[PDB]
């Protein structure tokens, strides 16, 4: 359990889609509350862990941040092995992104076939769409959740997570809750805890708050 770090449960959510997309971008804002503004590919797969807080207490996703540039296949199929959930992501921006779709959501039903996916239109926030949600007809024909998404403006970026859980645990009526502070460490130590620090600060120090049409 605590090796999982399931406080009570844990759950395999797969994080899949084109590159450039935001998969990695969503899951350092939901970690660290940062917005990275930097691309830097993701290799193989990154596992973060990420808790909420529900009713029914606190949840554990353990996010499977896939690579993009991998070719649709067998190779991958270690990744969705056992996944519970899936989180499709495409950019609006990009047609050619969002064409890429029915292929993601095909590798990821070949191995775990039917759980809950949702599909997340990222980069909402950008006045020039060209894939209208309108449009989109895809989850339809799927039965998958659709969901607009900014990374940049927190526009319903809680959403999939919350929506995956309600499906998983059963409870429609599940809502989050913001979760009793714990009292932050006093940090004297230096081994373990030097290093990682640095990386922090300089994507801190980068980022600079993404008002792209904010104003609109």
């Amino acid at each position: 359990m605590a090796a999982q770090g399931e406080p009570q449960v844990q759950f395999k959510l797969v994080l899949v889609g084109d590159g450039g997309t935001g998969k990695t971008t969503f899951v350092k804002r939901h970690l660290t509350g940062e917005f990275e503004k930097k691309y830097v590919a993701t290799l193989g797969v990154e596992v973060h862990p990420l808790v909420f807080h529900t009713n029914r207490g606190p949840i554990k996703f353990n996010v499977w941040d896939t690579a993009g540039q991998e070719k649709f296949g067998g190779l991958r199929d270690g990744y969705y092995i056992q996944a519970q959930c899936a989180i499709i992501m495409f950019d609006v921006t990009s047609r050619v992104t969002y064409k890429n779709v029915p292929n993601w959501h095909r590798d990821l039903v070949r191995v775990c076939e039917n759980i809950p996916i949702v599909l997340c239109g990222n980069k909402v926030d950008i006045k020039d769409r060209k894939v209208k949600a309108k449009s989109i007809v895809f989850h339809r024909k799927k039965n998958l959740q659709y969901y607009d998404i900014s990374a940049k403006s927190n526009y319903n970026f809680e959403k999939p997570f919350l929506w995956l859980a309600r499906k998983l645990i059963g409870d429609p009526n599940l809502e989050f809750v913001a979760m009793p502070a714990l009292a932050p460490p006093e940090v004297v130590m230096d081994p373990a805890l030097a290093a990682q620090y640095e990386h922090d600060l300089e994507v801190a120090q980068t980022t600079a708050l993404p008002d792209e049409d904010d104003d609109l």
